């Protein structure tokens, strides 16, 4: 199960550059040169890899420093044949954002956060990043009274609207995704689901613009389940990308490696995935566990990997099968993917078969045979055939 | 703290009806005469009812008994001056619907739940409602392959379409509010919270007839902030109705009576509609719990409403309170309300105090003061002042 | 990977023979006579069912009804050479068990309570059963004032400490098992979880008489991992039965077939029981969903089976596979099972290499090398080698 | 509602003198010197402190500075009358203590790990600490195969009894509590709620020198009721310490202050402490939030000790008001605490109306009033009788 470029699974320089820093500890591992990271990566069959400005460019570096860093990483992006496909800024770790960065309650810092990200768009589009994601981490409260709503769904708005009329004066072809989380490090943060992103998108002056890219382990930090709201995320046509990673049910963000967490939930995923032609990239979010040494940092990198392939696999075999096309008619799957009354209102308000002449009881009585089918896809999974 | 029906509150007549069987266990309470609920709750003062279909007229009863039920509710409406603000359909208890109404996989059983909801609308209209209610509790799966979930999204789209073309038709007044719960009676329920709701009337062909019908205890079922989920429905302008009650936490739906559950959490909701000038029904959808009988039931309800009236006094005098203004001016709750750049996006990017000459850390120095506030709201809340 | 007696796989009268009632529906499957349950299980494979009091005889029986219901199920169990290993009392379902059976405030339940559990061990000991388990479903609260919790407990212990000298006083060879449950259908239930039965067990008068039966879903309602429990209790000795099963995360309780939920929790699971060499009956507490008819309720039992066994081979191959060997000698979990000072405190407090000559920085750049020993756990549940 | 040191209100050094470092951010205040807290706190009204080693004495001091460090302290004691209840080590900071300190599995850091106790337990000694807790905050795994828990389990208890052995060979006064929390850092933190570690305790050699610290949000972490845990360790006579806070729901640990989160789980809190006379000491184990200057965190400290006076007061009320006493015994508690069968075994399994004449529908019928009583707990609580 050998990852090649062709697969386009990307990784963030923060990922396997996490030194291990957790609220209760110190660094467990050296930083990472970007330059290093992505020549590992390369060669673990990566396609690119994503950064915040914070990044790549120390918060505080001159212009001269600026450029500097800015060319030693083209080098090893040209001697590596890697792309940079999404970009994003850090408006979380510098204490100026403490309260956030577009919602703060202080309006010079949302003007600098505003600054601070086009800055970095513009260097994304220099790389050739075709997605620019926001994740506002900072964007909430723990107390009640500390942040009216309503106004900073204004705030939140007027900055993504700023955003739009740049890149669209600037002509870039870059589009924004906006990556929901449900809390931490704010006790709640805005926007704090997929549903939540959505519908804010269809406020904002131009809609068209904006998706979303949800990350597995925030969503299931709400108990929800994954795999449909990256249904109605591609049924809204706004899955611009997606952050890949594991989470043991309803706690901190664990972030641990793809495929590990609720693994059930990963092939699901899988298979909506690939079946709906996602094709952007496949992008993990990952930390690998303040216990390992490098050795263990390139060997769960490579496990995110591998284990997209082998629930690709798997997903792919489930839906090949004739016995599960069979159960799959058996549950009506088919008669679910038909229009429900395409003879239209009246048609239905004048059949009487729909109503005064329905035997309930009769449709009360049949089964669904959804559990044979999903032994069917456990048995699939586990290879167990 | 008493209430009169200039307080708009309502009940559902499966509220304080419910006769206490739960998935382990009977009946501890008989079942009511709606006209007896209707009569009880006039004297403690309530605005009114709602129903579903079949809590007013039993499943499977003639045109001629639905007559007779029918006029005796309207009766007891005309001598306790009550209304019937809103109204739903139960596409939840019958066998028939064990897997939807409106998304389950067999067509026919989609057509039979349209034409039973049909039927309901007119009714509705006829008693003087203004809000008709989904919630399609049987709408999701226990299962990952047993529901297409963009299959699915069609076809809730498609009936949300018909009955709006339905209304639309014959001249209704009356607005749709669809009802968010996460999980239960189903594994997973589709439009799982407030934002996905949200999203998804936006891609109805006519909008502006849906609004959703949040339910305290149901959005915190997935850890969720309840007030911000409100904000954001108050900033679509989509808050259409509202259910209130309360819940303890990530755990089955325990529809405690308000006030109960996440008390600080109930007194944010109650400054925020207020404050916001909801003017819709304060409607509780609880149960009283089934070691109460009826006399437990009655003082369940009274204190639905006292504990509403109470929070709506403390929230006002927190509002109210000079002290408490200084401190929303020294938490800068103020300038969140001013836009971030009214001047535009040029002079934003040609202004150096907001990035070349902005000075971080002074900025990063100033405290919040949210913690000082915060005890001000919990003094106000406990009337500590 | 088929099922034999060999394999001592029961299930509880009310799993298969759930009817489908769930707080918001009907019945959505007819009832089923024991005596069928008991023949169709043993064709699938089965060893043995369990059973409620109320299960095979329905509450307000007669003597003589009780008699002959008791005689027809002694002869299916002689025909299909099926067991009855554990029984249980139903103190949950019946009206006056609304505020608990043990713990009840009112005297007289609590005393009700006990000879109703006292009349069903004589029937247990009569069919050959060995553990009697308690679930005290309905032992909790909604508010905070309704149970002293401190006169609960005495309750509780004074109850088991009864049924203990009864047995002891009658001769029998029946053991007790306490099953933990948080939550639902009270708001909180005594004694929650794995470790407060544990704990409440010591305070027993014969505590050798008593261990837990602990549930997969119960503990994961509170998002605890279900093998450290079992871990605990095997380590203490008390895991004298386990129920199976399969939850999604924290939320009501669902009892999915076991394999259903979460898949690497239930590997892990099996892992643990075969390699401590858990003895006792593989017992299965699971409701087919209401989505079924018959056909699928044997599908999802036989279901429950396939999946124990398929994680059994898994399992195995993993702790034979000699690269695993050799991982987890690199994890040093050999060096945990080996004494930290058996040298003694002494000893250790003389010991100059345990601290002021311990090299702290170099033991701190030692790397585990789990996420390497957890994906070749990932590709063995997988059939991936 | 002014604190003295009657109250016994503590703080631990590390919770003023938290900087506000996150997993996301940097640090948003300057290092408190402990000397200066413990001024700032005296004049607050706090009796005293509380401390790990490493608050007090930075890591990898010599004995001269460690010597230095003490004295300072010691002086700001003397100076203030501020006393030292709880101490406590850092076995989490340190990259050492990645896998852990007692249940690490390399063995040098698990003797290390005993080493950096014993000295500490002197330190608290001859400062007049009373308990010594241990907060095991790196015991556990993320991962399956990482941690033999039966064997984790052995070593935990093999340091807990030779730090045992060496608190009796030395004479000290000192009893050990254990603080439980079911995740984070940890994906699973081994013993991980009050029940786990009550039944841990009452397998070491000497039970008696041990009890646990419960944490209010720790509990709440797993969805649990804290004031029924903290009822079951009153009950258990284990309740050494307690650590307050607030925590809203199940997510990452909050740390909010005392009487923030869930309100009336603070209010039910006090009312069991001191109606049972709990006598140790109220430690708050609380951050104010990263938002707040310096300002904040004694306006969060003090805020601490006024919400647990106000709740103090109403449950005192509750308690004291007649119609509360009438409910109660409206609502049969005060039956609850009266032995169930005093009379014994024989005499219940004689007595024909506990069974064979027992009126189960009469039984059933009887309301429990605990709605009525709940909302005078309501009332009491809110101020609005
Ligand atoms: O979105 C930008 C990235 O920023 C941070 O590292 C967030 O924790 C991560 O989840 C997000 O994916
Ligand atoms: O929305 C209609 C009402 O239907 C049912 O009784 C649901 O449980 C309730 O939550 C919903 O409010
Ligand atoms: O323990 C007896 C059995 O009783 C009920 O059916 C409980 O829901 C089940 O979990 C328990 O296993
Ligand atoms: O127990 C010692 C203290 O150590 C750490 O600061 C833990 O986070 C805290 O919860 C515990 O109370
Ligand atoms: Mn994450
Ligand atoms: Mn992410
Ligand atoms: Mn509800
Ligand atoms: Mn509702
Ligand atoms: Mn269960
Ligand atoms: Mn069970
Ligand atoms: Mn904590
Ligand atoms: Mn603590």
């Amino acid at each position: 199960y050998a990852p090649t470029p062709v697969d386009r699974f990307t990784f963030g320089l923060w990922t396997v550059g996490w030194q291990g820093r957790d609220p209760f500890g110190d660094a467990t591992r050296r930083a990472l040169d970007p330059v290093e990271s992505v020549r590992r990566l390369a060669e673990l069959g990566a396609h690119g890899v994503t950064f915040h400005d914070d990044d790549l460019i120390p918060f505080g570096s001159s212009d001269s420093e600026r450029e500097e860093h800015v060319k030693r990483f083209r080098q090893a992006l040209d001697d590596t044949g890697m792309k940079v496909p999404m970009a994003t800024t850090n408006l979380f770790t510098h204490p100026v954002f403490k309260d956030g960065g577009f919602t703060a309650n202080d309006r010079d810092v949302r003007r600098y956060a505003l600054r601070k990200t086009i800055r970095n768009i513009d260097l994304a589009v220099e790389l050739g990043a075709e997605t620019y994601v926001a994740w506002g981490g900072r964007e909430g409260a723990e107390s009640g009274g500390a942040k009216d709503v309503r106004d900073a769904l204004d705030r939140m708005k007027e900055a993504f609207d700023l955003l739009g009329e740049y890149v669209t004066s600037q002509g870039y072809d870059i589009r924004f995704a906006i990556e929901p989380k449900p809390n931490q490090p704010r006790g709640d943060i805005l926007l704090p689901t997929v549903g939540h992103a959505l519908a804010f998108i269809e406020r904002l002056e131009r809609p068209e613009l904006y998706g979303v890219n949800p990350e597995v382990g925030h969503e299931q930090m709400a108990g929800l389940n994954f795999p449909h709201g990256i249904a109605q995320a591609l049924w809204a046509g706004k899955l611009f990308h997606i952050d890949l990673n594991g989470q043991n049910g309803i706690k901190y963000d664990q972030d641990l490696r793809f495929g590990a967490g609720d693994l059930r939930a990963a092939f699901w995923l899988v298979d909506l995935l690939e079946s709906a032609g996602y094709s952007g990239p496949r992008h993990f979010d990952f930390k690998p566990p303040r216990t390992e040494d490098f050795d263990g940092v390139w060997a769960s990198a490579a496990g995110c990997m591998r284990n997209y392939l082998i629930l690709k696999e798997r997903a792919a075999a489930f839906r090949a099968d004739p016995e599960v096309q069979e159960a799959l008619r058996a549950s009506r799957l088919d008669e679910l993917a038909r229009p429900t009354a395409a003879d239209g209102l009246q048609a239905l308000l004048d059949d009487r078969s729909a109503f005064e002449e329905f035997d309930v009881d009769a449709a009360a009585a049949r089964g669904m045979a959804f559990e044979r089918l999903d032994q069917l896809a456990m048995d699939h999974l586990l290879g167990a055939r």
